[PDB]
């Protein structure tokens, strides 16, 4: 346009340095951006430095501590600003400086100038900017150049940007093929669109609430968005004379959704077998070109096809022959990536990949419906356990397992199947037989730690060494071991497992050598929890016997079939849609962010950096096409892999709407699929309504409850040191069997009991009980570290547990917390008493694999990368993996002292204790399914039938007495055999007597009577008058036998 003012840099050269520091000197330039615009011949007399030596930075020579002293004025100055020559006592380390005008700080940040980072000790700064630049040119380019990314192109016509506020010139510059930069004439002569102030519309403010306060700008309706989005876009603002005020990069996810999502959601993606051949489709609305590259089995390029761009959706597609089934392929992208500001060229695997080559290097065309990829009978495989009604869901009893934890140690599993999906088919193995036994006794679901394609195990077996293989192999694959204090074992002739056993003998908090060797092992072994997504909709390859191609698909299904058909359990998958393993245009495992840069990752609103609050590269399920990827992914696991439910990792990083949307999609496929998740720390409520415990009330989406968990275990996940011992739980004798360090009061102990009773009744917001003080409280009125304790509408919305893959095992918590006088048999009963609160409760029951075997990780808190050694589960029942070396020092080193003090209080569990615990455990699961009363499903029904005795300020501490009504006041008789049930958990060292049921015909459950001396209720006495005497550390289930019709039962009181 003729009459538009040209935007340009200031009409002054890029500055050089004023002075360079000499020996025992540092130099600070203050680049006077304001006066570089000239006009006024400036005056730096009042500029001064505040300089002081502390213990972090002490290289100043004669610093002036007096803050009111303003006599450290500039050594000199030129048209670019003043500078200071600062004497030093050395040339190493750093100095502390505050840059002032009088006593006013020009930079609101204690500046740290480190000589390691700036070797010439000559740096530059600008007012209002905490960054330290190595040159005035650098600082100058920062103030008059592209920086940050706080502009947000959020729909077709709306750009949100702070930098544009009340500026005369606001424009969106764009360059197809290069970086927007000032030309040789200092001008920005790239094409642009003009922006005029406007008002944040109502649709945008709902979509982006965290941006609703941004100053809004309008683009004219004529704009050709497709052309701008194919390259770099930079928001630019300038004064009336045209001099640049600021320039920043533009986040485009919002406008991409506004432009393309409606059309793009109507399409299907990936390599899709059709009637006529194969249709390939990938979503890449900013890519300049996409080529489909076809590879031979040997990974030679055998064809390369420019794809067809759909202008309405921004998807690219290509249609080829059906002989491409089984072919390997990648997408060759030409695409601008804002992180590098380069038009990148790279090949990327398919985000909708359903088959992979070894280590996920190539995607592969697959038809998951092929009978060649199914075990025989697959299509008729049925759910062994119903999930239809709320009473169906409440029977869910989950065993959370890991592929290697199941079989890596089991010598009765054929060696080639250890650590593999197919180990579940070894019908005669100890592990499978043990699982069958647990299933027969009432474990109903296996929950699998990540079995989608994880990034953090190398699927090339030549690159991996495991502890069961020779130490020499570990040295071959891990070059760090040569330089390690274990180098002498390379020639030892023994395995790594043998060496680790040998290091046990003199392992201590002073010589943590077991952990030392294991940390090296962990870098190149086959072990990881796998919360590190590479491809969301392909099985992990390292768990297959053959990771090359489609083989893993059939082995995975053969496992799923064996679990459902031979073991009798439903299957839940852990899924991790809240982050990707990596982002950016360079990293091997960046898939999504290479194809559509800055759309699938959640970004910082100012810098454009990929956030890392999840751990890693946070994803954006609030963006429509990632929501679709998630839903499409779950559809494949649901239909093609026959998964019965899904557990979302860090689910509160997801919008409630997206989770509910996803759930409605899957329910249309299979109505009985169960969704649940875990979340505690989402700071994302400013961007959308998060999918949290509170916000999910009533929705039927389940959440892990940390309430009963913390109350029974004691303490919380962030405890360390002595707090691990002091913070006893209900299961470890809080307020009834104190250890030597604790100060738990009786009131504190009773508060834990309130949380536990509340959890056993399903942790409902509206459930009514008598609290620690004898006061009537709603579940939501019980405090939980500030939050409302009860939060659910129905007990199916709550998953109770006392042990999980993350944080310490239950046994290691009891070992930390148990009094010295609690002997080994008592600690085994503490374990069972702890699990009884879960198994006999109204919430869905969840437990870590191996709790029935007193599982220990040698006090490891976070064992995601601690290998076969610390995660071992011995299905030969020799020991519980306790006391096998100090845990990893990087995460548990500040616990070494309390560990050494508590560790050897009693003997390590052996075969006798393991069998007893398993009996206890199967007793509990059998009781859970012995009556519909345990699993009412419905919150209103729980509220009508479940009550508690032994409550209030004078309760007998540690005695939990729950009643479940099946008499006339409750409604119908849900159980033909009983008019009521009493659950009594005596988590205490004293025997206790109940008179609450005196004269009432109460009797002990037949299951526990049949267990005899082996029962958790061994020694329970029911007297003639109906008084019940409970042994120490006991669990008793009692019942009122039903007569010819529904009796009076155990009516809830109207409190
Ligand atoms: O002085 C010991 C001090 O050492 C270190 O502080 C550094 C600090 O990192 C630098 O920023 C700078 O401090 C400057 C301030 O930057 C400057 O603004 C001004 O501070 C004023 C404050 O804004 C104002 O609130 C008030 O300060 C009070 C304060 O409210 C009181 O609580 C008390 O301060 C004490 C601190 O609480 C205490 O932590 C310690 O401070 C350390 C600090 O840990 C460390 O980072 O001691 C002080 C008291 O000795 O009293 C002050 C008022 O006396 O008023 C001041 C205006 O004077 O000035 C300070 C420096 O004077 O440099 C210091 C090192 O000198
Ligand atoms: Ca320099
Ligand atoms: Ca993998
Ligand atoms: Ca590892
Ligand atoms: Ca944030
Ligand atoms: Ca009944």
């Amino acid at each position: 346009d003729p009459q538009d003012v040209v935007v340009r840099l200031p009409d002054v050269a890029v500055p050089g340095e004023a002075v360079q520091a000499s020996a025992r000197q540092a130099v600070i330039h203050l680049v006077d951006i304001a006066g570089i615009t000239s006009s006024t011949p400036a005056d730096y007399a009042t500029k001064n430095l505040y300089l002081w030596n502390n213990e972090t930075c002490d290289a100043l020579s004669a610093p002036v501590a007096d803050w009111n002293d303003v006599s450290t004025t500039p050594t000199g100055s030129d048209k670019y600003g003043p500078y200071w020559v600062i004497p030093l006592t050395k040339e190493s380390g750093c100095i502390n400086v505050i840059v002032r005008d009088g006593t006013n700080k020009l930079i609101d940040s204690d500046l740290r100038v480190s000589f390691s980072d700036f070797t010439d000790r000559t740096v530059s700064v600008i007012a209002g900017n905490s960054a330290v630049y190595d040159s005035r040119a650098d600082a100058f380019r920062a103030a008059f150049g592209v920086a940050l990314a706080d502009a947000h192109w959020v729909d077709k016509t709306t750009l949100l940007w702070p930098g544009g506020e009340n500026k005369p010139i606001v424009r969106l510059y764009y360059s197809h093929s290069s970086k927007v930069a000032a030309d040789s004439n200092g001008e920005f002569s790239d094409k642009y669109v003009k922006l005029t102030p406007t008002t944040v519309n109502q649709q945008v403010s709902m979509r982006f609430p965290h941006l609703a306060s941004y100053p809004a700008f309008k683009l004219p309706d004529d704009v050709n968005v497709d052309e701008l989005l194919q390259g770099e876009t930079v928001a630019i603002a300038a004064e009336s004379d045209g001099i640049l005020s600021s320039a920043t990069q533009v986040q485009t996810a919002g406008v991409l959704d506004d432009t393309y999502a409606a059309a793009a959601e109507a399409l299907s993606y990936g390599a899709q077998l059709t009637d006529s051949g194969v249709t390939f489709r990938v979503w890449a609305p900013t890519a300049q070109q996409v080529e489909l590259v076809i590879y031979s089995a040997d990974k030679k390029v055998i064809a390369s096809h420019p794809m067809t761009r759909d202008s309405a959706s921004g998807a690219w597609s290509w249609q080829g022959g059906s002989d491409l089934k089984g072919a390997f392929y990648r997408y060759a992208m030409t695409v601008y990536h804002p992180q590098s500001r380069k038009v990148e060229q790279y090949e990327v695997t398919d985000p909708y990949a359903h088959s992979l080559s070894t280590n996920s290097e190539y995607s592969q065309v697959v038809d998951l419906n092929d009978s060649a990829l199914k075990p025989e009978g697959w299509d008729g495989l049925t759910m062994p356990h119903a999930q239809k009604t709320k009473a169906d869901l409440a029977k869910m009893t989950i065993h959370e397992s890991h592929i290697r934890d199941l079989s890596a140690w089991d010598q009765t599993v054929p060696a080639e199947l250890r650590g593999k999906y197919l180990a579940l088919t070894a019908q005669e193995s100890n592990m499978v037989q043990h699982l069958k036994q647990l299933s027969a006794s009432g474990v109903t679901h296996i929950e699998l730690l990540p079995v989608f394609d994880l990034a953090t195990v190398n699927e090339f077996s030549d690159k991996v060494a495991d502890i069961q293989q020779p130490f020499s192999r570990l040295c071959e694959v891990n070059s760090a071991v040569k330089s390690s204090e274990f180098a002498g074992y390379c020639d030892s002739g023994s395995t790594v497992e043998e060496v680790l056993t040998q290091l046990k003998q003199n392992d201590s908090k002073d010589n943590p050598q077991v952990q030392a060797l294991n940390t090296l092992v962990a870098q190149t072994d086959s072990y990881n929890w796998g919360y590190d997504p590479f491809h969301y909709t392909v099985p992990e390859g390292s768990y297959a016997t053959d990771p090359e191609g489609t083989a893993r698909i059939k082995e995975f299904r053969t496992m799923i079939q064996a679990i459902k058909q031979d073991l009798g359990m439903n299957v839940i998958m852990d899924v991790v849609y809240n982050h990707t393993n990596a982002a950016g245009p360079t990293d091997r495992t960046s898939v999504l962010d290479k194809i559509v840069p800055w759309y699938y990752q959640r970004l910082n609103e100012t810098t454009g950096s990929v956030e890392s609050a999840t751990c890693c590269s946070d994803s954006a399920p609030e963006h429509r096409m990632f929501a679709k990827l998630i839903a499409d992914s779950l559809a494949v696991w649901t239909t093609d892999y026959k998964i019965d439910g899904f557990r979302f990792d860090l689910m509160l990083y997801h919008p409630k709407a997206q989770i509910l949307s996803a759930w409605e999609r899957i329910k249309a496929l299979n109505p009985d699929i169960y969704f649940f998740g875990e979340g505690w720390d989402s700071n994302q409520s400013d961007r959308f309504e998060i999918a949290s415990q509170i916000n999910l009330k009533g929705t039927g989406i389940g959440t892990f409850s940390d309430r009963l968990r913390d109350a029974v275990r004691g303490g919380g996940p962030f405890d360390s040191g002595d707090a691990l011992r002091q913070n006893q739980g209900v299961g470890s004798g809080a307020g009834v069997l104190p250890n030597e360090l604790t100060t738990l009061s009786d009131d504190q102990a009773r508060h834990l009991a309130d949380l536990t009773r509340l959890g056993m009744a399903g942790n409902l917001a509206d459930f009514v009980l008598i609290d620690k003080d004898g006061a009537v409280k709603r579940g939501s009125e019980i405090d939980y570290n500030g939050a409302p304790g009860g939060y659910a509408a129905d007990p199916t919305e709550v998953v109770n547990y006392v042990s999980k893959h993350d944080n310490q095992t239950l046994w290691d918590m009891i070992s930390y917390k148990a009094a010295q006088e609690a002997d080994l048999d008592t600690r085994v009963r503490m374990q069972a008493v702890s699990l009884a609160t879960v198994m006999l409760g109204q919430g869905i029951a969840f437990d870590q694999q191996g709790s029935e075997l007193l599982r220990s990780k040698s006090f490891t808190r976070d064992s995601y990368d601690s290998g076969d050694w610390f995660n071992r589960v011995d299905y030969s029942l020799q020991d519980n993996n306790y006391n096998v070396g100090m845990p990893r020092s990087s995460d548990d080193g500040s616990n070494y002292d309390i560990i050494a003090r508590v560790k050897d209080a009693v003997a390590t569990p052996g075969e006798t204790e393991l069998k007893q615990m398993t009996a206890f455990y199967q007793e509990l699961t059998a009781l859970r399914k012995s009556s519909p009363l345990f699993t009412l499903g419905d919150g209103a029904t729980v509220m009508k039938r479940v009550d508690f005795r032994n409550t209030g300020a004078d309760q007998q501490t540690g005695l939990l007495v729950m009643t479940i009504d099946d008499g006339m006041q409750a409604g119908a008789s849900l159980d033909s055999r009983v008019d009521g049930i009493v659950v009594a958990i005596n988590a205490a060292p004293e025997s206790r007597t109940l008179q609450d049921f005196a004269g009432t015909s109460l009797q002990l459950s037949a299951i526990q009577q049949a267990a005899g001396d082996r029962s958790l209720a061994s020694g329970v006495q029911v007297a003639a008058d109906g008084s019940v005497t409970l042994p120490a550390w006991s669990v008793a289930v009692l019942e009122l036998p039903q007569g010819e019709s529904q009796g009076a039962g155990l009516p809830v009181s109207s409190k």
